[PDB]
């Protein structure tokens, strides 16, 4: 058993495209962000937002459109046929920037389920009370990455699915478990080590967890799936650190799901008469943060990548995620709404809190261009097909079919007749999904030369840019 | 006079490969579930600290026969895969477990005291939980994992023995499978069996025995085929310092020391333990989900396999987290009690395994048709050329039984379907067979060697 | 569009100049200071600062 031939084997993109020798570049002046840590901000009668609820926590996504290279004239543009081919941009190093001073900051949970220390305990615990909740906070586990592609990040949670059907589920039953992907949108949370799953629908306390993440669900990327892409065009690079150690151990508070078989101990008496609870949850701890484990501020530079894509960004079409713990400071101020007494008062200051978010964007690129054959074509309109709407060949045109003339009746719409709403704007069919934009589309330049950047590509290949005079 | 492998071994230029879907695992870190009057589980309990080891199941290479079979007579040799290559999908975010036990036999600290303890109530139990020994492991080989670990050891009759005396002393040398106990270095045995307390430990380390390698007989193979290949990493020290209180088993010669009285009359706890602390946990201390390697190895073993049938094992603390679930029997009342919520639990856990294969042809000698055979036979069991031409021509019909006179009501005879003679041992197994396929630029990996090969690629 | 060609080139530094043979060197003494860490020292009713902090 071969068993056939064809496949058609997927194969490295480097094959048929060409490199030329033209670079540019561009890139935003740069980004900021406002927002408070916890919680959103609306009118409390209103739904509409107040102030954006934003923490470093969050997740971002960067979406960056380019200009359609082929209505982008050349100095000299003699060089091809535009008509038989294409051109397309090619993405060969990349930059983040981040400016604020590093530091740390940290979030906590007025309510809290807490029995009490695990850790040193003299006597035996008390009585387990109604709402023994406490206020106390805690550190999220240290982090970087970044990701670089041409299809979204992909996600995966836990989460609770339908119980197959044979015991009726009764209030209280434990939930079974479901393995889920999904893409990944703005403001998402990272993990806190407590795994990504859904808090809202698998944790009806909704106390169990400080509060930032109590909402929604946290999610992580799974390099293997992604990874496993046959054209790999998801992700085609990342990079990533991270670390965690513990602090505290703390007992959940609450009916026991269930009791451990005796035979795994001893029956007590007295103070020992009862089993406190078998629960535990470590607590996070964040370590000390380095300038060196810093990732950013530096040049990177790609020519290989697991997937067969080289730096091809198809339609116009480019995504950057990016996540850091390490600007997570959170500055503190005080209002005074009467500036005339002299006698301290805990009364006279209201407290709010705001949280810094500093971001930039600098991406080389490269051009290429495409020669078209049957193979080719056919090659491509398997891989994604709506890639050809936005070229044109020739279009396909419709070999693929065309429609059939549209009813056009000259009518008042006062006449007894239909409603027709003149149509199609849609050219993005993941609007549904909401995150992060920002425009190029001017930006480009020419010459490297007069940006920071630039130049250690240049330096990188050396090659004098020649300015001789 | 054991040789190489590749004294005889003859290569293939020919290469495939197959990666798993992944892994889908999970389940509670405590104990598994049942119904109570019942034995029949419900749910296992599951964790990371239940031994991680996971072998292979493959066709016989010789059952596809090629586009070109030329290059070879079928009979005057055999068809025998080689590893080339290895890896691991090992998938979740790090994360952190913790244990102990809600009753726990513990006088105090050691470090801080302002004055000697108090008098012992009995049964003074408390419930505390700790860190471990931060490790993760991988494991290489052919052959099965077999641990080493303590055991009480026999008692001669020539001490009489007393009521509570003391087990003498072992190391047990045992086979490995999954699913069982790592240490935290409690020792590598059961308290279960070798502790009376049932008080003493983490519930899920009273379970059972820790198991730990052995290198050194696992390097004694004559062949060192139960693994040719492994990692080893860990990191830890100690946190604090705790008493147990207990009745005595043995006390101090005085002349080592001197007298206190009244309060000082008493004796301070010789039970003594440490409070561990594992430590802190990085990105960088990773070893997982990288290209792996080998040509050679300390064993004549290279790549050397049978059955087409291969163990693989491994171990991770790092992502040691579980999740419980707050179950509200009742919603419906908005103001806040303990009342509503039930706990549970399980260990989510994944993985995947890629690996790159060689065939290797191997033709036949008496050495060949021997030394195998001398080192084993089993697989010219699994070959024809053992021989065995047998005797035993002819028998008798005597057709029919159900005439309801009678000869004897006969025969009981699938019986021996059975074949893996360790089948009894009950522990995780991973089929693959059809997997295979030939070019990396298909799959995901290893094509990492062929750029590590490099080599042209091919054109279209 | 096609970028037009209205600009300059702003250039190495190290086009039109001419390095040298020649070095020399000199430095400070040493510098010292003193201060007090947590706030300055002036006379009670004056301003002027007694000890800069």
């Amino acid at each position: 058993y071969l068993p056939p031939v064809p496949v058609s084997k997927v194969v490295s993109t480097d094959e048929y495209v060409a490199r030329t020798n033209i670079y540019y570049h561009a890139g935003t002046s740069r980004l900021l962000a406002v927002g408070h840590p916890y919680f959103p901000i609306k009118k409390p009668n209103n739904n509409k937002i107040l102030v954006p609820k934003v923490s470093g926590l969050q997740y971002r996504v960067f979406r960056i459109h380019l200009p359609d290279p082929n209505k982008f004239g050349f100095p000299d543009t003699s060089f091809y046929n535009p008509d038989t081919q294409r051109l397309v941009w090619a993405c060969v190093g990349v930059e983040v920037g981040r400016g604020q001073p590093l530091g740390v900051g940290i979030s906590g949970h007025p309510l809290l389920n807490k029995l009490d220390d695990t850790e040193n305990a003299s006597a035996y615990a008390a009585n387990a009370g109604v709402d023994n909740r406490e206020c106390i906070s805690m550190d999220y586990k240290q982090t970087q990455l970044c990701l670089i592609g041409c299809k979204p990040p992909i996600g995966e949670h836990w989460g609770k699915g339908s119980p197959c059907t044979n015991v009726a589920v009764n209030p209280g039953d434990c939930p079974p478990l479901e393995l889920i992907n999904t893409v990944i949108q703005d403001g998402d949370m990272v993990d806190t080590g407590f795994g990504a799953m859904d808090f809202t629908t698998l944790q009806a306390n909704k106390s169990e967890v400080p509060l930032d993440i109590c909402t929604s669900i946290c999610k992580y990327p799974d390099y293997i799936k992604m990874v496993s892409e046959p054209y790999g065009d998801s992700l085609f690079f990342y990079l990533r650190r991270e670390q965690m150690f513990v602090r505290h151990l703390f007992n959940r508070a609450g009916a026991v799901g269930e009791n451990v078989p005796d035979d795994l101990y001893i029956k007590g008496s007295g103070s020992t008469a009862n089993l406190a609870s078998s629960n535990y949850f470590p607590t996070p701890s964040g370590s000390m943060v380095t300038s060196d484990a810093q990732i950013f501020n530096k040049p990177y530079w790609l020519q290989r990548a697991q997937g067969h894509n080289n730096g091809i960004c198809w339609g116009n079409q480019l995504f950057v995620t990016v996540v850091d713990t390490t600007r997570s400071t959170n500055m503190s101020l005080c209002a005074a709404i009467s500036t005339s007494e002299t006698t301290y008062k805990n009364t006279n200051f209201k407290e709010y809190l705001r949280h810094g978010e500093e971001y930039d964007l600098q991406f080389i690129f490269q051009l290429c261009k495409i020669t078209l054959t049957a193979d080719v074509m056919t090659y491509i309109h398997s891989m994604n097909s709506t890639i050809l709407e936005d070229w044109n060949f020739g279009l396909q045109p419709p070999p693929g079919g065309t429609l059939e003339d549209t009813y056009r009746f000259v009518t008042s719409q006062a006449i007894a007749c239909q409603k027709h709403t003149p149509p199609a704007p849609k050219e993005d069919p993941l609007k549904k999904y909401t995150f992060w934009e920002v425009n190029l589309k001017e930006k480009f330049s020419a010459d490297l030369d007069q940006f920071p950047l630039g130049r250690k590509f240049l330096l990188q290949a050396g090659l004098k840019a020649k300015p001789k005079f």
